[PDB]
């Protein structure tokens, strides 16, 4: 299979599903290099973040495990269609790019933290990552171009 993708088996149900270890995406359907990609993201910061402060909150005190729970609820809502990505990003992302629906503009390799970079370049146009961990906190990344 395509890059980072391994087949796995559901604990709840027993059907196979696919997992991507670079992006942390998982999906049921079988899955399916650019100089540049364009991504949006939703960042949730925690107490061990490189900069534990955001436009949302002067001192970020939530723990990493609590940050991960928030990320997972936003991923559930985005995948069920209850909320869309841009709207959760605008309200709840700890990055100042929240003001632009999460949009970061296009970027190439060499520019982002490697785990964010690697995730962005492994996603396909249109695809969303699972929780992606960097020194900033925890990201959900949407590749738009
Ligand atoms: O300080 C931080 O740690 C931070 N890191 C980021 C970020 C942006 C693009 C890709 C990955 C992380 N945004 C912020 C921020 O507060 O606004």
């Amino acid at each position: 299979l395509p890059p980072g993708w391994e087949k796995a088996m559901s604990r709840s149900s027993g059907r196979v599903y696919y997992f991507n270890h670079i992006t942390n995406a998982s999906q049921w359907e079988r899955p399916s290099e650019p100089a540049r990609v364009r991504c949006s993201h939703l960042l949730v910061k925690h107490s061990q973040s490189r900069r534990p402060s955001s436009w949302r909150q002067e001192k970020i005190t939530r723990t990493k495990e609590e940050a991960l729970e928030l990320i997972n609820g936003y991923i559930q809502k985005i995948k069920s269609g209850e909320e869309d990505f841009e709207s959760l990003a605008s309200q709840f992302s700890d990055c100042s790019s929240a003001k632009a629906r999460g949009d970061l503009g296009a970027f190439s390799r060499g520019q982002m933290q490697k785990p964010f970079e690697d995730a962005s370049f492994a996603l396909r146009t249109g695809e969303m990552s699972g929780p992606v961990f960097t020194d900033s906190g925890i990201h959900i990344i949407l590749r738009t171009e």
